[PDB]
């Protein structure tokens, strides 16, 4: 049975997470506590790791780490990542705008000067929300009548992004029922209203914004 | 023919630009000089890109944004990607560490506190490369004895963090070999002597690191 390394937040991982869900897929969790950082630095070289990091994933010889390897190969285990070249590509574009969400809020959330930075990122975010939401005019998830993986991806950046702006998705109509579409999948649904279900913080708990123990 | 379009920088498309030039790929290039910002504005939204961004790749009929997703097709075109989950994971990985790099350096680029932001990065620099160090000690290129698409991405993030710091590779003598093995690739050679090599800058001109017309 399979490792899914981690802290105790939904941070990187958390669409991970989600597809493990949807695929029915068995997992256990190391989850690291916020004030567990010893208890990592003691097992980090210790698990096989060649690029040792968080999130990592041990599948019994397949000992990986980088987020996006990670999610990336749970996908490609259910033959999801796409048939030929051009949809490879597709699902990677999608996946990279999606980053470029939830990477952008990242980016600012451990900064000093994070509110300040609020306002310039806040700006851009409806461009970037735009192309999404074109994208699912006719086409019921992003890349059509099947779930991928920057499905998770995109609903991970859309809860992210709520918290710092609750109105950020008013313009959005065809986004906000993207994201009741993905909390409606049974096996979704059952999740976030299970034990496992990690609803904070969005962030490493140090961090100015969605740190700390609660919203 | 296909298009590469993007900033006269090396930045995100760097790597890609080597990629094509070690498989002997026909390509032809938009590039936006500095001075060029409103001719990109004015081609944005007209070039059928669902994602529009830079860099873009065109192929006609497949249109593409993010760098890594166009990155990875090139490879893809020549089944370099791996061939089955686990080897596509590893060059997965392999591509995300080297992103900790490129992206640890560009994160800061920008800011005005770049001087002080450069001090705790050339400190985490070593564990990272150290893990690349290792993973050379019996191994010719990153994936074993062939070239993967991460070598190029790997050799560019050695080019731009040996501006930040000269010495940065002194205790690393396979890397300092890799970054010499990858410039006496015959394709790579004659096009670093080209009138196409684009050796600065290293990131968008403004930048406070890695800007300006010259070194
Ligand atoms: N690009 C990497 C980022 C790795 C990273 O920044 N990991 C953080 C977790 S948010 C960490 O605290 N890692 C523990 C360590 O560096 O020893 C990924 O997608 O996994
Ligand atoms: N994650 C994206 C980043 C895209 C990005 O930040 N692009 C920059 C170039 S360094 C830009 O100036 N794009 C032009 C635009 O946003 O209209 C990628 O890998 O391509």
């Amino acid at each position: 049975s399979p490792i899914l390394g981690y802290w105790k937040i939904k941070g990187l991982v958390q669409p991970t997470r989600l597809l493990l869900e949807y695929l029915e897929e068995k997992y256990e969790e190391h989850l690291y506590e916020r004030d567990e950082g010893d208890k990592w630095r003691n097992k980090k070289f210790e698990l096989g790791l060649e690029f040792p990091n968080l999130p990592y994933y041990i599948d019994g010889d397949v000992k990986l780490t980088q987020s996006m390897a990670i999610i990336r190969y749970i996908a490609d285990k259910h033959n999801m990542l796409g048939g030929c070249p051009k949809e490879r590509a597709e699902i990677s574009m999608l996946e990279g705008a999606v980053l470029d969400i939830r990477y952008g809020v990242s980016r600012i959330a451990y900064s000093k000067d994070f509110e300040t930075l609020k306002v310039d990122f806040l700006s851009k975010l409806p461009e970037m929300l735009k192309m999404f939401e074109d994208r699912l005019c006719h086409k019921t998830y992003l890349n059509g009548d099947h779930v991928t993986h920057p499905d998770f991806m995109l609903y991970d950046a859309l809860d992210v992004v709520l918290y710092m702006d609750p109105m950020c998705l008013d313009a959005f109509p065809k986004l906000v029922c993207f994201k009741k579409r993905i909390e409606a999948i049974p096996q979704i649904d059952k999740y976030l209203k299970s034990s496992k279900y990690i609803a904070w913080p969005l962030q490493g708990w140090q961090a100015t914004f969605g740190g700390g123990d609660h919203p």
